[PDB]
């Protein structure tokens, strides 16, 4: 309860910082990273990874769990729309933008299992 909320907050930080080893350790304790709620602002660690430019962690999460890439948080951002905002932002470099584009493509176009 308190424990799950403390783990969730640490999971958001680990994902935003691309600390995939610590993400994996927390998810082994039974947290479903795809499910969220009001209290957590309807965010997930997939969003956290995207906004931290933690693209390898975002890729892992996307591949290993079933996320809805159009599910919005309480700011109104989904994984896809947040990536699209990054892709349009001039501060992002070519190497980052190629990774962003590949994640958008995978989320919009890949098969639903």
């Amino acid at each position: 309860m308190h424990i799950k909320r403390e783990l969730w907050g640490n999971l958001m930080v680990a994902a935003r910082s691309n600390n995939l080893e610590e993400v994996k350790k927390i998810l082994k304790k039974g947290i479903d990273p795809t499910q969220t709620n009001s209290y957590h602002l309807n965010r997930t660690p997939l969003l956290a990874a995207i906004e931290g430019k933690a693209y390898q962690t975002a890729n892992y999460l996307w591949r290993k769990y079933t996320f809805d890439p159009n599910f919005k948080d309480n700011y109104g951002d989904s994984p896809i729309s947040l990536l699209k905002k990054q892709l349009a932002n001039p501060a992002f470099k070519d190497k980052e933008k190629k990774q962003i584009r590949a994640l958008i493509r995978g989320m919009q176009e890949e098969k639903i299992a």
